[PDB]
C-alpha cells in the first residue's frame, strides 16, 4: 500500500546522446500528450497512497508515468529512441494491465496511445 521510490531519472554513469529522433520524443510526442484533456492522471508516477489503490505495485513492477519520461528527456537520460518508446509502452501497458477494459482510466490511455503512434509513425531518420 505504501508508494516505492520512482524510477531513476538521474544516473551520471549512464552514457547518454542528444539525437534529432530524441528530440522528436520530446518537441512532438510527450509534448502533444502532455497538453491533451486525458494527460493529469499519466503526468506524474502512480500514488497509491492518495489514490487508494493499495495493490497498484504489488501488480506493476515496471512503473512508469509522462512526468518520469518528461524529466528523463529534459535531462538526457536516454542513449537512444527505442529507450524511450519503451517507457510509452510500459506506460500504456501498465494502465491497461491494472485497469478494467472499458475504464475511464484506459479509455484515456488508449487517446492517448492513438496520438503516441501517429507521432512514431513519423519518428524522423538517424
Amino acid at each position: 500500500s505504501m508508494n516505492p521510490p520512482p524510477p531513476e531519472t538521474s544516473n551520471p554513469n549512464k552514457p547518454k546522446r542528444q539525437t534529432n529522433q530524441l528530440q522528436y520524443l520530446l518537441r512532438v510526442v510527450l509534448k502533444t500528450l502532455w497538453k491533451h484533456q486525458f494527460a493529469w492522471p499519466f503526468q506524474q508516477p502512480v500514488d497509491a497512497v492518495k489514490l487508494n489503490l493499495p495493490d497498484y505495485y504489488k501488480i506493476i513492477k515496471t512503473p512508469m508515468d509522462m512526468g518520469t519520461i518528461k524529466k528523463r528527456l529534459e535531462n538526457n537520460y536516454y542513449w537512444n529512441a527505442q529507450e524511450c518508446i519503451q517507457d510509452f509502452n510500459t506506460m500504456f501497458t501498465n494502465c491497461y494491465i491494472y485497469n478494467k477494459p472499458g475504464d475511464d482510466i484506459v479509455l484515456m490511455a488508449e487517446a492517448l496511445e492513438k496520438l503516441f503512434l501517429q507521432k512514431i509513425n513519423e519518428l524522423p531518420t538517424e
